[PDB]
């Protein structure tokens, strides 16, 4: 007579995914086996000014039911001005806290922050090494990347960029070239720490939304040095070692670095017409040059397929595909060649873009977002990784975020946002036919969601391999 | 093949619940017919510097999905300190705001601060009256209750209340018995203004805890005046018009209001083995005293019947039952008789602390939440309302808070909420035969949650006539 | 045969005097053509439980008989009880209150609290700009001062100031030096209102006293944050325009600012033997600091002469005189630079305290309080201000406190205020030998007081360029 | 001069050393000044003390042997709806209740609070005080619960208090004094332990505030609220004979005195106001503590009442529907029963309820009275001067708005008066010299004064001072 809810999840599995709320100020951890929300925490209870809550990535553990770590960061200061709310602080708390918090069966429980332990602040993408053992955050508004150890929060090694345009025109600034630099980032206080919380490095006063490059160029995003701006979104790891790739907006670029050795290897062009690569140039032993003739088209999303034989980087808005490397050749990333562009009619416009992905298990198919503006309904697309086509899309609501898959590969579970303001929240899809099973409620603005690894296989397609 | 969710949401009927969020600082309204949150609001955005968003109550719309208004009140000061949340926040607002929010079938949108507009902050229950042309709210702090218009957002008419005690001393200061005074609280401020935003008239530093008379009578609750206390809980209403009911924790007594008059015309007499009714002193035009030789217990939840022929009060420390007179001569409420007590062997002291319930529309059931402190399960029990008798009594999990029922009866939905830090869900359960179809996630703190009523006689089951 | 006091009054001219009257919760304008108070206003009247009535300021009006507009504020909480009336009261208002007042021809109206309308509540001294389009406040318990519109009573622009000193013990905290932040203050809540009424941001529970930097370096002055207080005093106007110079009683320091382009601009070094400017460093858009490597004295009394070229600061601690400044260039306040020294064999350290002045139009003589604690004679200073000397010292009685000139320079009119329980008067002297005509009676507190300006000219001697 | 500008001294200097004090009312505040140097001396603001309605009433000062080293005085208080009765737009809608009665020394440098005498004695009043003319007392009488008591000096303790109740001929307010009724006189004795009243604030209220002028129109017409405005009196005043033994306490609504025995707590004769009645009412005893006189009709209210400083004049003003001072010949200080109407001081110049005649002062000698002209805003008001040897109006001087009360300095040579505004306009001391009747001029005072006195040193001083008149 009546449907019993509990006969929904049984289908999931035991299965945990956490989000964090963005303009919320709060992080959920939610049992997919019985609905109940596990633990919540909210930022503001630990005296945080501006708890934009925004990217994270939890560690393997064998029963995240007992326990599981897990980093969340912030972003604050005009970050807080660019969604649709009427905010009224006018001057909040500059962000780029870096949290670890661990779930112990019971309650979240906030650890620290890694931006005090190790000096450096980053606000962007958070990966997790594929050996759990460590992790890395990317910022846009300093351009700097960096992978950090587990046990200590302190850095291994840090990465600034910088754009030397051809045209010193914001107009012109990307389009008619530029040269980046890659700088090795070193601490400037005592017991090797960085001088880099907060807003200390900013070139720009927020974060670029999608088709922010637009913006930038029209002069409409504010700070002290925006035309050197490149806008790092992410360091994403090769699930095989050895290798880091940091991705690059607005030049359309991704650098692969040697994580050991901590050096450049090689930079991957984005645009549909470009070379595979372009020449990495060695300065000094802490700096090295990539001239950058003209850039087509800005970049974003960025990984690894979870056998490491496929490298993708998303062109957005002025071109709409996912240009796919062949990175089978671990022992070396200058020979990766571009192998395959995906490409669809679900794409002629500047709209949708395409910014987070999960492959399943097997590598053979991709769950990639579709976002608009509001009102246009924004969705997933189905990708044969096989041939490198389009299979499929569905739409799903406002404002589609990011991705996750169970690591059986049975379910994909996404989260709608609402634009901070509007609808939000869980979907899932099965991936035997493809089709919605439906929304759980979730009233939080997550720009990130993961499933808790219970291996390092599963890592593979969580958030360590792609964003 | 697979289970769709949507199959579950189907049977609910088109209804919309909102819940604040407590520690959450954030309150949400769900679409039960799709699973999706229809939007949800951050209070720290609007620069709330202590956002625990307490109670609610939603006026009537005759299309939810179009637009709804509700009120939502927060806590503030040392509200923030009692929970299991190591908060580490220095100097935490006041609370006591009296927000106004309005959904506009998209967002919600903040309209003021009544408390700002009246002058009068008040931090417990909030309720709307049967009229739906304005809502009380009480506070048990301050000890103080209110009507506000709902389109001025100011007074009608606020009463406090005194508490004298026969032995001066907090162990003895309710056992030995008082007398309470009952005082018209007139504006003092340009415009017909009050002066008691935030904490401004606080007599206790928190709100009583459950079982918290004895914390009070044990010298553990600070505060400037707490031998003054009573505990003022909810000002509720007679669903066919005219009365108004404070409830009284500390004293164990109900007060009978005349809205129209603005006069006391009753007291209530909560426990077992005390008469139906004290007798009511006048003293002056704005002032009343009531003599209570013992307090015998404590009582908190309070309410009528949705035909308003039977009204409620539990008491809820020295003894644990439901204490039920006869209100059906709506002329004279000094005629008002006690008429059954619900009584359970499982009930024992504080604990279940029965303090939240929802009837049926046909007055014929009570749901009633049964809240233990941790790790004993949590549960609801159902009355039968005619013979006065427990029926059932189920357990789902930690921290059961409110209770609401779609407007047709088929459904109760009630929250559970973690004690603020552990597992936490919206609950369904039908009412035909009274069983748990489930749980959905919901990562906030709620004390209370609402269905957004549609019409008038909704309300008689929403929050308006019981907390 | 009799003498009539209508010929004293006859010689005085067509002026109106108002003063505050501090404990008597009053603020009076009287006729100084016939001795008749044209009327008076009692703050209690309108629900002030704490009514200190403190500092004032009048617009200009072409006809003060007519109407004219002013400003007044007030304190309260622990400034009710440092002053030797044995006050009852238990729960006293927490004061910041700033009320704008108008004499209409007949009656004093009260028109509304500007702290609430704007959300900054300020309690030191008042003063109007010299286009009379808008007024200013300090206050030395918060740090913070502002100007606000006089339209609106919106803030134009607000700064809080902050001590970090190179000692952490109250002893030392200023004599040993210390780093003071000038940080842009920005509202918080909706409408770009501030969340500072009454004592939100006291760092110290009353205003220091004369000679009160001794009690707070002893530990004697309660509060959250006395380490960190500047005790900020005044915001003075340029009579030329452009520049805001805010007081700073602890470091001994004044702040120069751009009104227009709200930035700090320049920092005046108080006591002799320091350069003219310590060094203003900017750390970001919002917000400056300033190294001072000892203080060696408080300063208090700041202000222009009425032709700007002009600017005083009184050293009133460790060291007693008026270090004076050549301000003759308009253009950069970076180029000002100390020009003289006023000083006396009778005055060493603390007493006479100086702390209020008044010039002639012509900018020839200054006219200067010397505060003494009972029961030295106080009484006024007549300077010399072209060759920087004293000229003249009168006794007059207890506790004088505010020096206001008529606008043809004829006569000062002072007020005497008994330590709020003593004697109390009004005072008239003649400039041209600088002659006391006698007493008038007052029974008020007064700590402020003014002629009404009917020009903007008029305000170059008023409660504007000096306080 | 040696310099061509005046000084204010000058001034002060032909005043001599003597100290005004007066209440404020509405500014909440007390103040004695020196008319010798124009300084305030010390004042004190009562909301300091935590009282939470302020409205300082009437007082009077003790005879001190030197007022500027002390002198020690009584101020009350009122409160409840007369907060909302004067133009201010008050906002405290639950005001205190006031009815407080203090008691202040000014100790030479500052105003010290010594105490409330209604919460010593448990009995509050709100209208006038006067002190005894042994200087060992005070009375206070009050027109809202129409009860006046003598207080002792030293223990602020009740010597004798007496509670006035009408009882109308018709129970219809519009008639209910016009057409006369039986007005009881009854003996309070104290009812809480200790020998205290319970009567404290808001106790024993009939009416919700104080009558204003020509307030006996609204109380008629149902304008004025509170529980019993039928059983309204409105007492106004306990006034004593300068020689002793006897005190009269004004009945303002029945328009009478009732003259008191002081050492043997009885009334022993009622004065009948209005001009065309008999000199007295008919005084009947029901038992040891209760009498009643019967008034056939009220013709007209009335208001101050006095004595001359020899005690020979009695004065009662008519007030409403008539406006004259009345006189009776009390010069036989044995049997007030004998005391006889021997003139009435009229003027073509008043008709019905304005100019309102309610403060007095007589010079020492007896010979002239200065007599408050009061009018609503906005008829200027004044002082007029009265031959009080051929009972005539000697001269009438304009000064501004609200005349309120009138002292005299103890050599008789000048009345020093207050006008207050109606408590939200201008507000000032006026100076008069008695020769000539020449206004010398106007001092600040931001108060909303209805008393002042000027502080005697003497008990013969008392005699034209807040003890004899009011
Ligand atoms: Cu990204
Ligand atoms: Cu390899
Ligand atoms: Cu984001
Ligand atoms: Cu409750
Ligand atoms: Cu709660
Ligand atoms: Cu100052
Ligand atoms: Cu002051
Ligand atoms: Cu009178
Ligand atoms: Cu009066």
């Amino acid at each position: 007579k009546y449907v019993k809810v509990q006969d929904f999840y049984d289908q999931l599995g035991k299965y945990v995914l956490v989000a964090p709320g963005k303009f919320s100020g709060t992080v959920a951890a939610t049992d997919l086996s019985t609905g109940w929300t596990m633990a919540w925490l909210a930022a503001w209870n630990y005296g945080d000014t501006c708890p934009i809550m925004h990217h994270m990535a939890a560690f393997p553990s064998p029963d995240p039911y007992k326990e599981f770590e897990f980093v969340v960061n912030t972003q604050g200061g005009k970050n807080l001005f660019i969604y649709g709310v009427p905010v009224t602080v006018e001057d909040p708390g500059e962000g780029m806290k870096i949290y670890r918090i661990k779930y112990d069966g019971t309650r979240m429980n906030l650890q620290r922050d890694a931006a005090e332990v190790s000096g450096l602040g980053l606000g962007v993408h958070v990966t997790i090494t594929p050996e759990a053992d460590g992790y890395a955050v990317g910022d846009g508004q300093k351009d700097i990347c960096a992978e950090f150890d587990r046990e200590t929060d302190m850095v291994r090694y840090a990465w600034a960029f910088d754009w030397d345009p051809n045209v010193k025109d914001l107009k012109r600034a990307w389009l008619d070239g530029g040269t980046m630099t890659i700088k090795r980032l070193k601490p400037t206080l005592p017991g090797g720490r960085y001088d880099l919380q907060g807003s200390k490095g900013n070139k720009i006063d927020w974060e670029l939304v999608p088709g922010g490059e637009l913006a930038i160029e029209d002069g409409k995003v504010s700070g002290d040095r925006p035309l050197h701006s490149v806008a790092n979104d992410a360091l994403v790891f090769d699930p095989r070692g050895k290798w880091a790739v940091a991705s690059m907006r607005l030049p359309g670029v991704c650098v692969v670095f040697d994580r050991e050795n901590q050096v450049p290897v090689a930079v991957l062009a984005g645009p549909k017409g470009t070379p595979s690569q372009f020449q990495l140039v060695k300065v000094d032993d802490d700096t090295w040059t990539v001239d950058i003739p003209e850039v087509i088209s800005a970049g974003h999303q960025a990984g690894f397929s979870p056998d490491g034989q496929s490298f993708l980087f998303m062109n957005s808005l002025r071109q709409n595909n996912i240009m796919v490397w062949d990175s089978s050749n671990h022992d070396d990333p200058t020979t990766w060649e571009k192998k395959a562009v995906v490409e669809s009619p679900d794409w002629r416009g500047a709209y949708p873009n395409t910014f987070h992905m999960v492959f399943t298990p097997d590598a053979k198919k991709i769950y990639v977002t579709m976002w608009w503006p509001s009102p246009t309904p924004n969705g997933i697309a189905v990708i044969d990784a096989v041939n490198w086509e389009v299979l499929k899309e569905v739409d799903l609501g406002p404002d589609m975020q990011t991705l996750a898959i169970t690591y059986d590969g049975k379910f994909v579970v996404g989260t709608l946002s609402g634009y901070q303001n509007t609808a939000s929240a869980i979907v899932v899809m099965e991936t035997e036919t493809d089709e919605v099973l439906g929304f759980l409620p979730s009233p939080m603005g997550h720009h990130d969601n993961v499933i808790v690894p219970r291996t390092l296989e599963d890592l593979r397609i969580s958030r360590s391999t792609t964003t």
